[PDB]
């Protein structure tokens, strides 16, 4: 009778991003423990949250989410080890070999701490540009060398040989996009040379009524590379206010995305980025847009809920 349980029927999972700060919200926690069987810390395990000062790791917030998740019979997705965004001030200032080393020490430290606790990590996040060239994003990390990604994955594997290592990114859900091609070729290259990479995370921060038509095919192509694929931060935004028609379309979009995963044997699961629309990051990064999740601001199930349930238990 829950989404996680429905997903479980086919050996898949349905997860969400958990914000420790909201673990006090009874309505929030109620849905959190019942509906999902997979958890991603929304912010608690990022670079700035885990290593505030170089060499000075603080896993308080992260462990808060991990314990809660475990206490509630849920697995946890590690997010994230290397990223240009949300870096602590000390790291932002670093560059060159020092940054490279700081990146490496960070991976070891964080993974050393969760070794045996968290089995999958979004090692590198959003390394490709959105400029339309399909090339790497020009970040302080990228400037340390084009090989920083590979190094991050090799480091992660060495730190914990049992963790599934994922590359995570957005705007790579459509095969015709430059960005998607850029990511595909990297992964393909990684698989050819033996670089440690087990999965590709498709953030899937989509637009209502504009879900890539080849979403399933694209997922399959990546899976054919020999890596698992996962929808890691699903939310389908619309221009607010929401209305019956937009909500219905959203329901259909949600079913398409989940159904696409159901048709790709290597698609391990779907994680929606949040529980209720009232705590969604969407309105902040995309002004005028929102109502992207399965529960509205009043914690009421949206039409998408039944669509997701339907997508997991049947095929059109």
């Amino acid at each position: 009778s829950t989404l996680g349980a429905a997903a479980a029927q086919s050996g898949r999972y349905f997860g969400t991003a958990i914000a420790s700060g909201k673990l006090g919200d009874s309505a929030y926690t109620t849905i959190a423990s019942r509906e999902f069987n997979m958890v991603t810390a929304e912010n608690e395990m990022k670079i700035d949250a885990t290593e505030p000062q170089r060499g000075q790791f603080n896993f308080s917030a992260g462990d808060r989410v991990y314990n809660w998740a475990v206490q509630n019979g849920k697995q946890v997705r590690g997010h994230t080890l290397a990223w240009h965004s949300q870096q602590p001030g000390w790291m932002q200032s670093l560059s060159g070999s020092t940054l490279r080393q700081a990146m490496i020490d960070h991976i070891n430290g964080v993974m050393g701490h969760y070794k045996g606790k968290i089995a999958q990590w979004d090692v590198v996040n959003e390394a490709f540009s959105d400029d339309g060239s399909g090339g790497r994003r020009d970040s302080n990390l990228q400037r340390t060398g084009n090989d920083w990604i590979e190094v991050a994955f090799r480091t992660a594997r060495a730190a914990d040989p049992a963790a599934k290592l994922c590359y995570n990114d957005y705007n790579i859900e459509n095969w015709t996009w430059a960005k998607t091609q850029g990511v595909y070729n990297m992964v393909r290259d990684f698989k050819q040379r033996g670089v440690p990479i087990d999965c590709v995370g498709f953030q899937s921060h989509l637009i209502v009524g504009q879900v890539p038509g080849d979403f399933r095919q694209n997922l399959q192509r990546f899976a054919d590379l020999g890596v698992d694929v996962r929808i890691t931060e699903l939310d389908i935004r619309m221009r607010t206010p929401s209305d019956a028609t937009k909500l219905a379309t959203q329901a259909a979009d949600y079913k398409k995305v989940v159904q696409a995963c159901m048709q790709v044997t290597r698609c391990q699961g779907v994680t929606v980025w949040g529980i209720t629309d009232k705590y969604s990051w969407v309105p902040d990064v995309f002004p005028g847009e929102g109502a992207a999740l399965v529960w509205d601001a009043s914690y009421a199930k949206k039409p998408a809920y039944a669509a997701v349930m339907e997508a997991f238990g049947s095929r059109s």
